[PDB]
């Protein structure tokens, strides 16, 4: 909470190096000024890739939401920064999180007509669908709906295959 004004600053500026010498010393990379905002988000929000990508690696809380109930996610949407997207998809943002407006990262896709972040965005949410889907098979047991997670989680890219696996194995165990 010294180290940590800076590191917000730092952020905010675009600073790269400047964050990477504030992190090797020991900022804490969760810091927040009285409107819950994070470094994270000034970074993208402000549309600075490397310095999300250093945040990322050092373990910065990537659904956390500030005073508007709003997501690194949703400040990345509302510029069209499909870069900083992707890989905040990739350390597990959550599309599906409202915040006090009632938006989604999709929502907001919408309202500014980007078709390509918004495909992005579509297609991720087929995978948490997967998931989902798979924890709804009542004829399975823990040790196959974990494996069937695990292969997900190890490729997201083969989530319908799965599900299908899954639907055969599930009428093939029907119960009685």
């Amino acid at each position: 909470s010294d180290l940590g004004k800076k590191l917000l600053e730092a952020a905010h500026a675009g600073q790269d190096d400047e964050v990477r010498i504030l992190m090797a010393n020991g900022a804490d990379v969760n810091a927040m000024d009285n409107f819950g905002v994070t470094p994270l988000h000034l970074a993208a929000y402000w549309g600075h890739f490397e310095i999300v990508e250093v945040l990322l690696k050092y373990g910065a809380d990537v659904n956390a939401s500030d005073a508007t109930g709003d997501t690194p996610l949703h400040l990345a949407a509302k510029w069209g920064y499909l870069g900083i997207v992707e890989v905040l998809l990739k350390y597990g943002a959550d599309v599906n999180a409202q915040d006090k407006f009632g938006k989604t990262a999709f929502d907001i896709s919408i309202d500014n007509g980007n078709e390509d972040l918004a495909e992005i965005l579509c297609k991720n949410k087929a995978q948490q669908a997967a998931f989902y889907c798979i924890l709804h098979m009542p004829n399975l047991n823990e040790a196959q709906r974990n494996g069937f997670i695990q292969s997900l989680k190890d490729d997201p890219s083969q989530s319908t295959n799965v599900l299908g696996e899954a639907k055969k194995l599930n009428e093939s165990q029907a119960p009685k």
